[PDB]
């Protein structure tokens, strides 16, 4: 965490960078400091460009503005201002640290216009600006991949070797891929800018009166908003200073229940908003209403703005965050060896210098396929089309590969695992001092007062809507209710008072006037006559509240006079029901050892009840609640574990999560290893948990749906959103259907791509390597394949097999075994090496057999490589290799358990049959395609049969080798050095806890 400030020289840096033509890689390589050191022209006090190390390197421009001089710079969305008192840069969010609550109250009156302008210059606009970049900026940024440079180099070489057509094909593929990539990245950025964009007309008072109306962009910390009496979105973070409000903080917690926010308690002591969260209004949370009760209107002082807000922090984290397929040493050394051999043999076979350089250069492109990434991505396009045919839409197809190697899934509770709302579980009538049994549906009850109160008392508020829907009494004196008995009309009513949570309604029917009161259990019970209220109201209430349910008391009297004397008629209990398809999906994931986690902003009781109900915690598995008391400053923090009714499971809280992260880093891995429920998580805490789990060498996905869990979706390896707005922007995947079933299906698809990818990769490597050998063989005798032969190997054979081996789909079920997670694994390397030993054996045997014939005459090596054709050695080697490409393409691909069996994709097998038919025709049928392809038309039938026998030997050898390797290599590996002790951090932690569970 250090920095420095740098101040004609740009022209020299530009010339040196442009002249080198590769120094950008060196600057982009491990040593980038020199590139900045020369260009920046090296103090902090006096600078025009700043560099910071994060102990990592980052470069920023020292922006400036006039007020009468200001110097500021942005970094990770956070602004910093230069201060002359200490001659250093300071984060603006800490400019006023530990402000007293009385100091906040002193700004009850607004902010002077001069103070508004100067303070706006300090903090900046209230908007959250997404720096959308122009097409060249994205190009230099997200399309600097060195493989594209290698592709361009190969293209230029091929145009320098008259190999126009394949160069054109690669150019079209690469250009189209680059253009689509740039377009979609810009589209995502534009959509993000739109999502985070906010615009409102907000009233702000002034010490000179006449409360003005301004844009949201003008707010600065220190003026106060006049919150509207009706409601609307909150432009920024603020602290209530006068009045009370009801807010909808579904953007932070994920629940839509109204939340009461009261005025800030005046006094000394700093205002943090971590302990004054009940008196502060956060950005984005929807205000249901604001009632003052004192003075002419509700007042809330601004505290944070722009990126400083909680939403600002979340968006900042969102903005600012196979792999082994790019192994370098082996391919580089092998290409180098082949090159030096080529120059040696070529100078041994006298040919011109320009030809020698071109030939030596082309072997590297033969070794490394420039078409490899396109072959890799075909299967991801197949998987994307498959998913889009069934709801799920993806933006980055290569991310689908991560679904194959996913091993941990986090789930939001509200909306994702459970319905996005509450539903009636039943009404609980009580006659004397004993509740009658809970009724499943309230329809089946007498025509007594209780049903009438269930049908009439309401503000007609999803809660009352659900009440009236279940009882079924249709609406039509403020109303007249029809049962599906008597028509009951509402004679009088009262508003639902926000302070005292009571709601009374007086009704009468053709058959005395009677009042019904709906309210909270304890308060209404206190209002009622203890004669009717039962003794065990406290235990029946802890029984429901502790189980995550929400109870409502109904009282009545046959008619201050109305809300006085009351008697309880019953209790209505509500629950956030599990969606009908979560338990099968959760158990399906669990039986394959895919860990399911709950990560909720809800309370802990509802979270644990839902976790037990849906099957994340089996009835036989233990479960422990870990609680961490805050450091009192007299004694340090200490963890305390409370078991419950009963693989171990841990239920961590929100503040306790932060406490464990801060004061117990050493014990955090153990908790994360066996934690299943995470309640009261802040939007940033979800991302923190995801990042920590990823640090434990996991591949974590999450299936959130709401706005609160967006940073976690961005941070997760495989994020899925169950909502077409507020979360599809960041998620790589989005499902039209809203339930957990998208998670398993995605995994299955991912496994195919992670399996298909391996096979495709294997073929391409082989494709390349065998070709390299063949080229070398001909180069040993001053000969080359030929332009048409090269084209018939690169265009038709590779494209057909590569695209057609990716059609296969999953096996409709999830097995217990994951696919291999690494292309550099022992099985992959062994398979390629053994397959090449076989292929080289067959090719060399064919070459050494064709020399021992009565009818063979060697080529004359005095002529160039392409002018030696048609030629006996070339046609023999080409005939063998052409079949070998198909043999390997067929043998490499696999079926079960991650894909359908290899005989299902009839197009691929039919393509192989036609390609093999034309190839055997080329070998046997004389002079039909041997004009274009310079072949010498072997006349001896017996030798042709021997060639056919050799390629059949290659066929049977490759298939038997793949079968025996797959069915007997794990046994040999395990039987040797059985002490595996896998290096992944989470597996190691499981072993330490398994031998000795640390929490006794
Ligand atoms: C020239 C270098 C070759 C490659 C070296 C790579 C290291 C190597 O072999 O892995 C250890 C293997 C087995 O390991 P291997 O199959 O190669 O893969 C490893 C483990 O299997 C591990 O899984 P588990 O521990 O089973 O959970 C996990 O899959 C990791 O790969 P991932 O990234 O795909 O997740 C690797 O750490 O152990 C033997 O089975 C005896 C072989 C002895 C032969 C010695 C080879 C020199
Ligand atoms: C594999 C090898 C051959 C790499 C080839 C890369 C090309 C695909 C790149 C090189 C130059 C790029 C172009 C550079 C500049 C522009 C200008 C741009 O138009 C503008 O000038 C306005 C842009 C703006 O105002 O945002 C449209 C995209 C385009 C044609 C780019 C599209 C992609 C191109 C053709
Ligand atoms: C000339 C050279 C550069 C070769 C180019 C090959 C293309 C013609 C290939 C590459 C990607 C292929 C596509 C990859 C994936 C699909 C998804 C596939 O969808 C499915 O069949 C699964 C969905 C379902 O059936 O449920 C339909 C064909 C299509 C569009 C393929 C059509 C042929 C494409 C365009
Ligand atoms: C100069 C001579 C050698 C002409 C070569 C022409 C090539 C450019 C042609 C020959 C065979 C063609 C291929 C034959 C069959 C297919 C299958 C086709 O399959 C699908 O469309 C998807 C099938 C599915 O999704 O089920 C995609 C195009 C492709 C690879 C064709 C792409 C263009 C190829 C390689
Ligand atoms: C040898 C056989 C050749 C087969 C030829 C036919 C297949 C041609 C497919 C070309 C790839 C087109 O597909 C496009 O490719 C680019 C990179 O490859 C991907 O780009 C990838 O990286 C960029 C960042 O670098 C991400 O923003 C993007 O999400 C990711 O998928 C695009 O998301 C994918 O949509
Ligand atoms: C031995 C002699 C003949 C070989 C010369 C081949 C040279 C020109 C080749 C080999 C590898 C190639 C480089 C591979 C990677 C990159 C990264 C890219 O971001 C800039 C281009 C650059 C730097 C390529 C330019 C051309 C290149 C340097
Ligand atoms: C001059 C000598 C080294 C010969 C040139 C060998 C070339 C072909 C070597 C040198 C460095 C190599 C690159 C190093 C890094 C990567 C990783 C990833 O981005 C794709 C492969 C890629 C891009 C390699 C491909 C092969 C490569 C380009
Ligand atoms: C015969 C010679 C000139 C080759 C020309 C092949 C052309 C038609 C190829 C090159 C790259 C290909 C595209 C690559 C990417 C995609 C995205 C996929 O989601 C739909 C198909 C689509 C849009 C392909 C269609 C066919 C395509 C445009
Ligand atoms: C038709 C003439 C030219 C010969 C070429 C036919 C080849 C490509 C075809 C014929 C039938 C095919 C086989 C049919 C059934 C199976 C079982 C399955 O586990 C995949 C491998 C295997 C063994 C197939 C491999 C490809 C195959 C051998
Ligand atoms: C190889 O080179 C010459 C070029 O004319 C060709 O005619 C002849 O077949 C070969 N030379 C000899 C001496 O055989
Ligand atoms: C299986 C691949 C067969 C390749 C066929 C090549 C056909 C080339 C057309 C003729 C071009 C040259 C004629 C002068
Ligand atoms: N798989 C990429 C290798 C492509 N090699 C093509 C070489 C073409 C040589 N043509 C020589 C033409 C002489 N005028
Ligand atoms: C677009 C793929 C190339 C097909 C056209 C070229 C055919 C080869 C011509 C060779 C002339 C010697
Ligand atoms: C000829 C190159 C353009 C092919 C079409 C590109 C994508 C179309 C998406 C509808
Ligand atoms: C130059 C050909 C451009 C084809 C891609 C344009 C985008 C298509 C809609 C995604
Ligand atoms: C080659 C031009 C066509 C590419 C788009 C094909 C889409 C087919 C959807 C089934
Ligand atoms: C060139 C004619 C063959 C194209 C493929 C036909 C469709 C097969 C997959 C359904
Ligand atoms: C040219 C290779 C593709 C041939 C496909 C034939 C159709 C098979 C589906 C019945
Ligand atoms: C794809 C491998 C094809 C092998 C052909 C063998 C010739 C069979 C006809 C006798
Ligand atoms: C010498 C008579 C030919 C024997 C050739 C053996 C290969 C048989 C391929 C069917
Ligand atoms: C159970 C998998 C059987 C695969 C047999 C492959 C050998 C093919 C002989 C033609
Ligand atoms: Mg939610």
């Amino acid at each position: 965490v250090r920095l420095s400030g740098y101040c004609w020289r740009v022209i020299g840096y530009h010339v040196v960078v442009w002249m080198m033509a590769g120094i950008p890689l060196l600057l982009f390589r491990w040593k980038p400091l020199w590139g900045v050191r020369l260009r920046l022209r090296p103090l902090a006090h006096a600078e025009t460009l700043v560099i910071e190390i994060r102990d990592q390197l980052f470069t920023v421009q020292v922006q400036t503005e006039a007020i009468r001089v200001l110097r500021y710079y942005l970094f990770q969305g956070q602004r910093y201002i230069w201060i002359e008192t200490q001659q250093a840069f300071y984060q603006v969010s800490l400019l006023d640290h530990g402000r007293s609550c009385d100091d906040v109250h002193r700004s009850r009156h607004g902010l002077s216009l001069q103070d508004q302008m100067v303070r706006k210059a300090i903090y900046g606009p209230n908007v959250i600006s997404i720096p959308v970049k122009s097409y060249p900026q994205l190009l230099v940024d997200e399309a600097l991949n060195p493989y594209y440079g290698f592709q361009a180099f190969s293209i230029a070489l091929w145009l320098a070797d008259h190999y126009y057509w394949y160069a054109l094909c690669i150019f079209l593929i690469s250009s189209i891929s680059i253009c689509l990539s740039l377009y979609k990245t810009r589209k995502q950025s534009q959509t993000l800018r739109d999502m985070v964009k906010l615009s409102m007309r907000v009233c702000v008072c002034r010490p000179g009166g006449e409360e003005e109306w301004v844009d949201s962009s003008e707010l600065v910390p220190g003026d106060c908003l006049v919150l509207p009496q009706e409601g609307g979105l909150m432009p920024c973070d603020a602290a209530l200073v006068a009045g009370e409000c009801m807010v909808n903080e579904s953007s932070l917690t994920g629940e839509s229940i109204p939340v009461l926010k009261t005025a800030l308690p005046e006094g000394l002591g700093p205002y943090c908003a971590e302990t004054h969260r009940r008196h502060t209004l956060f950005c984005g949370t929807l205000i249901l209403q604001a009632r003052a009760y004192v003075g002419p209107h509700v007042l809330a002082v601004v505290t944070r703005t722009g990126f400083c807000t909680a939403k600002g922090g979340l968006v900042s984290s969102i903005l600012h965050p196979k792999h082994s397929m790019k192994f370098v040493a082996a391919l580089s050394v092998l290409a180098l060896l082949g090159t030096i051999y080529s120059i040696f043999i070529l100078y041994r076979n006298r040919v011109p210098l320009n030809e020698i350089v071109i030939r030596a250069l082309d072997l590297v492109t033969v070794v490394v396929p420039p078409a490899l990434p396109a072959a890799m991505t075909v299967c991801t396009l197949y998987a994307q089309s498959r998913l889009r045919r069934q709801g799920i839409f993806c933006i980055h197809p290569l991310r689908i590969n991560l679904g194959g190697k996913l091993q941990l899934v986090c789930f939001d509770k509200t909306g994702t695992l459970t319905e996005d709302g509450l539903d009636v579980m039943g009404v609980v009538p009580l006659k004397g001092q004993a509740f009658l049994p809970l009724v499943p549906e309230p329809r089946r009850l007498p025509v007594g007062p209780l049903l009438r109160a269930l049908a009439t008392c309401h503000a007609l508020d999803p809660m009352d809507l659900k009440m009236v829907e279940s009882t079924g009494w249709v609406l039509e004196v403020l109303a007249v209710m029809r049962p599906p008995p008597v028509p009951v009309s509402v004679l009088h009513r009262f508003p639902f008072s926000s302070a005292l949570q009571r709601m009374s309604v007086v009704v009468a029917w053709p058959g005395q006037p009677e009042a019904y009161v709906k309210g909270s259990p304890e308060l209404v019970a206190g209002l009622c006559n203890p004669e009717t209220v039962p003794t065990d109201f406290a235990q029946m209430l802890q029984s429901y509240t502790a189980a995550g349910y929400r109870v409502v008391a109904l009282a009545s009297k046959p008619l201050d006079t109305v809300e006085g004397d009351l008697s309880l008629l019953g209790l209505l209990v509500m629950r956030n029901l599990l969606k009908p398809q979560t338990t099968p999906v959760i158990q399906a994931l669990r039986r394959t050892r895919i860990r399911a986690v709950m990560v909720t902003g809800d309370n802990l009781q509802t979270a644990v009840t839902v976790a037990r109900g849906c099957g994340m915690v089996a009835p036989q598995e233990h479960l422990i609640i870990v609680h961490a008391t805050h450091p009192e400053r007299g004694q340090p923090a200490s963890l305390e574990f409370l078991p419950m009714e009963s693989s171990r499971h841990l239920a961590l809280s929100g503040p306790t999560f932060g406490i464990i992260v801060k004061h117990f880093p050493k014990l955090l891995p153990k908790v994360l290893v066996q934690g299943t429920v995470f309640a009261r998580m802040a939007p940033e805490q979800k991302t923190e948990l995801v990042c920590e789990l990823q640090k434990l060498q996991y591949c974590v996905g999450m299936c959130g749906d709401g706005a609160n869990d967006c940073g976690a979706l961005k941070a997760a390896d495989v994020g899925i959103s169950l909502s077409q707005a507020e979360a599809s922007v960041v998620s790589p995947f989005t499902s039209s259907m809203a339930s957990i079933e998208c998670v398993p299906m995605v995994i299955r698809e991912g496994r195919c791509s992670l399996d298909t990818s391996f096979s495709v990769f294997k073929y391409m490597a082989l494709y390349s390597l065998t070709q390299f050998i063949s080229v070398l063989i001909l180069y040993t005798i001053n000969t080359n394949l030929g332009d048409l032969q090269f084209l018939a190997i690169d265009l038709v054979i590779t494209t057909t097999v590569a695209v057609l081996m990716s059609r296969t789909g999953p096996a409709l079920v999830l097995g217990r075994v994951r696919p291999p997670g690494a292309l550099l694994s022992v099985p992959v390397l062994s398979s390629l090496l053994l397959q090449m030993v076989l292929v080289t054996g067959v090719q060399l045997g064919g070459y050494f057999l064709t020399l021992a014939q009565p009818w063979f005459v060697p080529l004359n090596r005095t002529v160039a490589a392409p002018d030696n054709l048609p030629n006996y050695e070339n046609t023999v080697v080409f005939s063998l290799s052409s079949f070998q490409y198909l043999i390997l393409a067929a043998a490499v691909s696999k079926g079960a358990p991650f894909r359908r069996p290899l005989y299902t994709n009839v197009p691929f097998l039919v393509a192989l049959a036609l390609l093999s038919s034309v190839l055997v025709g080329l070998v046997l049928v004389p002079g039909l395609l041997q004009g274009p392809l310079a072949l010498r038309n072997i006349t001896d039938t017996g030798f042709k049969l021997l060639l056919l026998g050799l390629v059949t030997l290659n066929f049977v050898g490759a298939f038997m080798l793949e079968s025996v390797l797959d069915q007997c290599l794990p046994a040999c590996l395990r039987r040797l050095r059985p002490k595996r002790a896998s290096k992944k951090r989470f597996k190691q932690l499981e072993r330490e806890l398994a031998e000795q569970p640390w929490p006794p």
